[PDB]
């Protein structure tokens, strides 16, 4: 049915090529679902496999999330929230990460579960992708 909503985007304002200063948003991520479920995973997909942005330079750069741990043994973040209260995460690349002026993509799978004793079931998912141009600096 239909409750289930799941936004990502990539970061509005000017990103600049070379060393960031501190922390940079990539793609906020909006989660919701007043429906009972038990929580949300993402899971890169593609060239992004592993948690990665992957540039047209042929680069792979690491993102991470506020919200959301990581896991590696299963390819995905997660994060277990049983409210009916969006989640606002944004996935960052980490104060210092060198950045090209070039166009860099990522693209994955957004999954809601629930857990039926104690193990989870997918009930929603959406696949989700992005791209951010980082500007000449600096
Ligand atoms: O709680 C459900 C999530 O579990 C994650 O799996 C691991 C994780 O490393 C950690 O939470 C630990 O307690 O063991 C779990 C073994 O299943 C999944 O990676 C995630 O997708 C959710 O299912
Ligand atoms: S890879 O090992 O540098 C790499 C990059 C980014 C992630 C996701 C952030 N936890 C994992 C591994
Ligand atoms: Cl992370």
């Amino acid at each position: 049915m239909n409750t289930f909503h799941v936004d990502f985007a990539p970061n509005t304002g000017e990103i600049f090529a070379g060393k960031q200063p501190g922390d940079v948003t990539m793609f906020t991520l909006t989660m919701g679902d007043t429906a009972p479920h038990g929580g949300w995973r993402l899971i890169p997909t593609g060239d992004s496999k592993g948690g990665y942005m992957i540039s047209a330079d042929g680069d792979y750069v690491g993102l991470y999330s506020y919200m959301m741990s990581w896991v590696g043994i299963d390819n995905n973040w997660y994060i277990n929230d049983d409210s009916p209260k969006d989640i606002k995460d944004h996935l960052y690349v980490k104060a210092g990460t060198v950045l090209k002026p070039t166009t860099y993509k990522f693209t994955g799978r957004v999954e809601e579960y629930v857990f039926d004793n104690k193990q989870s079931t997918v009930i929603n998912s959406k696949d989700v992708s992005g791209e951010v141009t980082v500007k000449q600096g600096l």
